[PDB]
């Protein structure tokens, strides 16, 4: 049963995302306190970063979660996401640097918090916009709380960053939320959008101007209309270019469910889940996938379907990914509340091919709660939905894992293993099933779309955040719904810990990189006797090597990285000495240890 599926699901879920939070989450131990990393995978695919996108998407879920009850562990990893932030903002990267801005629109992060230094899909111009609506996010809590105060020194500065950053560079193109495509993203401009709504409302709330934001605002929306291909009825995701698609794409799915707010209705400007628009965009979306996938053979429609990114797509083959299924679950359950909340549902012309795949006939007009036509619809569209939270479940491993995808023939998971985003788009979902919605961030005036698109945009101001530090126990004010802070599930303590060595150096042609160290598992510093790196990860100006050796737990260890030759000949990275000590944490089975060669 579905209900069966989320009662177990659910805490695995909560604890395999925390378990990708830093400093001491299960699974990225030892990384800066605050980072997320997108997936423990450090080979075929190397996910072991901090991407600006997956940590504001992940935050938002763990914000929301923690707004809906007190849990002073979420705190203090929400308080160490925000102050991560403030190093993060200051960094020179190959997008730029803080000073005009630029920076802020790279996509990652070593989570040592350093810059990556590979060639990348850069910038990506989301990133700002999804951090500053996490951070205003909290922002809200922290000034319902009594502590506004905290908001304008610590978070304000990092908010307005982020802010000046939309305001500024939104009218420029960037590579897409898949870091594939250069161009004007769907889902980049809809969030752009939405944080600027967001920020002018923080702004006036701690007495600061959100002029700025609030005249670039509508003309964020403006151009978002430009994404609306009438003679298909969905959306192209990617515009200003031909990217060699037709522009169906779940980024329009995940637009609508991440920029939800049902006090907006079925507004069809803000691509509402109940509007026309992202019902018709939902189902061109989904038909996309319905004859080309092994999983989906003989599914009729009007039945659910896995579904992947595009239809276009060849990463590991083009396969489902389980946020793309569970995003298209999640739509229809945004839809669903709005329908019940208004006791109504409006067909219309647009949506028309939606709800007859559902309902065969239907015609356009306007549905009450008490008409047997609403009935046939809700029930029909409660169904398919939880047909999407079966479909995906389908491929869940016993143990509740969740890959980035699953495979198109064979349903068994593949790429990137404990992929964040997948449990936050688990939880989400669900959530929305459950009936909980997030914090409202508009009213109609964040609708109205003005009668001409100015492309108008403001330079910014940017100064390095200062504050890197949050009060002690900053707890909520009485009556709002409380609980203890958050434990993770039990496990055996290891006696062994798989220590992955991740080595930053520069290498020749047939050279390999090894790690020679004083433990028996190194070969104690002899040479012949060192252990191996994978030189798979080599890029330009990104030269990574990987090993995975199993040390004790709790054995401190000593080791320098050796560079041998195709000649059996060894070089030895400078002085000194590296010293890691080899955790001894329950659930902690497998570390990355991140260095760079010492010359
Ligand atoms: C910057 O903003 C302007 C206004 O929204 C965009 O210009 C429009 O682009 C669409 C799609 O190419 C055209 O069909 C319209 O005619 C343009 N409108 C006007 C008034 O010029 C432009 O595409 C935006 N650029 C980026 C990179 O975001
Ligand atoms: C955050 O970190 C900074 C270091 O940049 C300190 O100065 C501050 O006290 C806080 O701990
Ligand atoms: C790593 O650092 C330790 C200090 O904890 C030294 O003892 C060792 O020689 C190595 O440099
Ligand atoms: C890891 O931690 C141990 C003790 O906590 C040290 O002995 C070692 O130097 C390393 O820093
Ligand atoms: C070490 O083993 C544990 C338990 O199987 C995993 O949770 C972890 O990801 C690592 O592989
Ligand atoms: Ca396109």
């Amino acid at each position: 049963s579905v209900d069966d599926f989320i009662s177990t699901e659910t805490p695995i879920a909560l604890n395999n995302l925390l378990c990708n939070v830093g400093p001491d989450g299960c699974r990225a131990f030892g990384t800066s306190a605050g980072a997320v990393i997108a997936s423990p995978s450090t080979i075929d695919p190397d996910y072991y970063y901090m991407w600006t996108r997956d940590s504001a998407l992940v935050f938002k879920n763990l914000i929301d979660r923690f707004t809906e009850t007190y849990d002073a562990g979420l705190q203090r990893r929400i308080e160490q996401y925000i102050t991560a932030q403030v190093t993060l903002q200051g960094l020179s990267n190959p997008s730029g640097s803080l000073a005009d801005g630029s920076g802020l629109g790279e996509p990652k992060f070593e989570l040592t918090l350093k810059p990556f230094t590979g060639n990348w899909g850069r910038p990506q111009r989301d990133g700002p916009a999804l951090r500053a609506i996490a951070l205003i996010g909290y922002s809200k809590w922290l000034i319902n709380n009594n502590y506004q105060s905290t908001v304008s020194n610590v978070i304000w500065p990092i908010v307005r960053n982020d802010l000046n950053y939309v305001a500024q560079y939104w009218n420029q193109t960037g590579f897409d939320l898949w870091e594939e495509v250069n161009g004007s993203s769907f889902f980049t401009v809809a969030n752009q959008h939405r944080a600027l709504v967001e920020g002018a409302t923080l702004a006036a709330t701690l007495g600061q101007s959100g002029s700025a934001y609030s005249s670039v605002a509508p003309q964020v929306l403006c151009f978002l209309q430009r994404f609306w291909v009438s003679s298909g009825g969905y959306v192209d995701s990617n515009i200003n270019t031909n990217e060699g698609r037709t522009g169906k794409d779940v980024n329009s799915v995940l637009t609508s469910i991440h920029t939800f707010d049902p006090n907006l209705g079925c507004d069809a400007g803000t691509f509402q889940p109940c509007s026309d628009k992202a019902l018709s965009n939902l189902k061109v979306v989904v038909d996309s996938f319905r004859s080309i996938y092994g999983v989906n053979k003989g599914i009729p429609a009007g039945a659910a379907v896995a579904i992947g990114r595009y239809a276009e797509d060849v990463y590991y083959n083009g396969n489902p990914w389980y946020l793309a299924t569970f995003a298209a679950a999640e739509q229809l359950y945004d839809a669903i509340y709005v329908w019940k909340k208004t006791g109504s549902i409006t067909v219309t012309a647009t949506s028309l091919a939606f709800f007859q795949e559902l309902v065969p006939g239907v015609t356009a007009g306007t549905y009450s709660s008490s008409s047997s036509t609403f009935t046939n619809i809700i029930n029909a569209v409660s169904t398919y939905a939880d047909g999407f939270l079966s479909e995906a479940a389908k491929y869940v491993p016993a143990d509740g894992s969740l890959a980035e995808q699953f495979d198109r023939n064979s349903g068994t998971p593949l790429s990137a293993l404990h992929l964040t985003w997948s449990y936050a788009s688990f939880l989400t979902a669900t959530a929305r099933r459950a009936g909980i919605v997030p914090p409202s961030w508009a009213n109609s005036s964040a609708s109205t779309i003005p009668s001409t698109c100015s492309g108008a945009s403001v330079v910014g101001s940017y100064s390095r955040p200062t504050a890197t530090s949050f009060p002690p126990s900053q707890t909520p004010k009485p009556g709002v719904p409380s609980g203890t802070p958050y434990t993770p599930l039990p496990c055996a303590t290891p006696t062994s810990v798989a220590v992955t060595f991740h080595e930053l150096v520069s290498t020749q042609f047939g050279q390999t990189v090894k790690v020679a160290g004083n433990a028996a598992a190194l070969g104690n510093w002899s040479t012949s006797a060192a252990v191996a790196l994978d030189a798979v990860n080599y890029a330009d100006n990104h030269p990574l090597w990987i090993g995975t050796v199993n040390l004790e737990a709790g054995d401190v260890v000593e080791y320098k990285y050796i560079n041998v030759g195709q000649d059996g000949s060894v070089t030895w990275e400078s002085d000194p000495n590296h010293t890691y000590t080899v955790p001894a944490v329950a659930c902690v089975t497998q570390v990355v240890k991140e260095d760079t060669w010492q010359s």
